[PDB]
């Protein structure tokens, strides 16, 4: 017996990655990770938790 | 005796624009104004009013 996960998980190209993947053909995974640090937290060193 | 402008018009690369300029090594000009095109409402043809 085990117990995992029961879907997969969904990765889909949403509002701000759908503009950059049209006009510069690159997009990225989870767009909104990347922005709340870039610009959020700039000086958030990588932490592990 | 003409009227103009007074300043010079702004652009910021603050917001959505820098996380792609960092990121990628390109950078839209009015990334905001561009997204409520392609995905905010899509298929609507171009009309100059």
């Amino acid at each position: 017996a085990m117990s995992g996960p029961a879907a997969y998980a969904s990765y889909v190209v949403r509002g701000a990655n759908l503009v950059t993947a049209v006009s510069y053909g690159r997009a990225m995974r989870n767009f909104e990770q990347f922005m709340a640090r870039i610009v959020d937290h700039p000086n958030a060193l990588p932490s592990v938790e």
